[PDB]
């Protein structure tokens, strides 16, 4: 009884003819109307988005700081991102924390921040290639949902996402770990949040393997990437269909 | 005779309402020509100040990365920037130094890829309390400069600014004179004097309307890398600091 959803994460990609054209490809196609649909773009463009979107596809930011005000020179807050129009930000992100070091703590800080603010949340987890050949995938994933269960009170308004950032995954193997992960809440948090809580794929995603992991039990949507950017989304977020 | 420039940071503050009043001051305002006028506000509103910005004001960003396009989730780059409007783009700045552990390596990179992508770059030195009471202000200072001058070929599109870290944690103008004359002694003798004898070395310490005027008159200073102030009425008048 969990809604699909399935994000578009376009990352650093995009100028103002090349989005326009993205979301004409949306709002002029035949999409399943069960789905949530969500997409993030740069901080430049949101404003921008969210006049091009059709309203079956919800803004969100790629990242955020922790507070609404601050001598945080090129931080946005959830509040800058309401105002433009934003509903989510994803938060979390491997690329995020591997890339740019940010840590549980701090994520644990935005999201907790991003949530009082009236945002939804994608809070993304996930193990590199060390930890995983180590032993380590549960160990590493649990502590980051721990950080993040900790800073949600209303899990209605969050999404999990989970990146085999180690793999750079069989629909056998992300199937496994999304089971792992909803246990987790389902002992540590509780039943009720447990069964209501999308995980989404953030793995590889297209159009030739959308439909299996998504027939998985414990897989709820995807968060996608480079082709979040093509007209090969559309196909994923028909991917139920 | 360098042309006097003063940068407006506003960091992360701003609304569509609040934005729109600073502009209309900026824009009803009674500027000196002679100052070249710059103001970084934060990315989600880079297209909407630049229809609202008077032609005497040039827009920046407050950062950008060092690729035009990637897997850099959260990361804008100078094509989006310019695409929004944008001329300039803050770098090294310190915060992004200390609080987001931006390193030097990084920050070179930024500044040649955003000055090839056809951006203005204001970058940013300064060394921290602990540096200073420790007696290496310029070591700091000259390894930062260093990593600076690496990455630009072309100094006519860049401003440094000099952020005494250290007290933004007082300095008076005589100390922040001192260190702009030994960055410019730095870049007269490893770079050119050219080079050092033109190009505009900001104050990013905290400056008001109170002590603009004697830190402008500095033979080293100038200009301003203004932070809070920028967000009020009397930025107007930091502006015209050198007025008569």
């Amino acid at each position: 009884a969990r809604r699909f959803c399935v994000g578009g994460n376009w990352k650093m990609h995009g100028s103002k003819n090349s989005i326009r054209d993205i979301c004409n490809t949306l709002k002029g196609a035949s999409l399943d109307p069960n789905v949530e649909v969500i997409v993030a773009c740069p901080a430049p463009y949101l404003d921008y988005c969210r006049s091009l979107l059709p309203p079956s596809v919800a803004l969100a930011a790629q990242n955020c700081y922790k507070v609404e005000q601050g001598a945080f020179t090129g931080e946005i807050s959830p509040g800058m991102i309401k105002d433009c129009g934003g509903q989510w930000v994803i938060l979390g992100h491997s690329e995020r924390r591997h890339v740019f070091k940010e840590d549980d703590v701090l994520i644990g800080e935005k999201i907790k921040h991003a949530l009082e603010s009236g945002l939804n949340v994608i809070a993304c987890i996930g193990e590199l290639l060390e930890d995983r050949e180590a032993g380590r995938t549960e160990e590493v994933c649990f502590r980051q949902i721990k950080h993040i269960a900790s800073n949600v009170k209303d899990w209605s308004k969050v999404v999990i996402a989970y990146e085999p950032v180690w793999a750079i995954a069989t629909p056998d193997q992300a199937q496994e770990v999304h089971s792992k992960v909803r246990n987790w809440l389902s002992t540590n948090v509780s039943a009720d949040v447990a069964s209501k809580v999308r995980i989404q794929y953030g793995g590889s995603v297209n159009a030739g393997n959308c439909k299996e992991l998504g027939r998985k039990p414990d897989i709820d949507g995807f968060l996608v990437g480079g082709a979040s950017l093509k007209p090969e989304f559309v196909q994923i977020i028909n991917a139920m269909q």
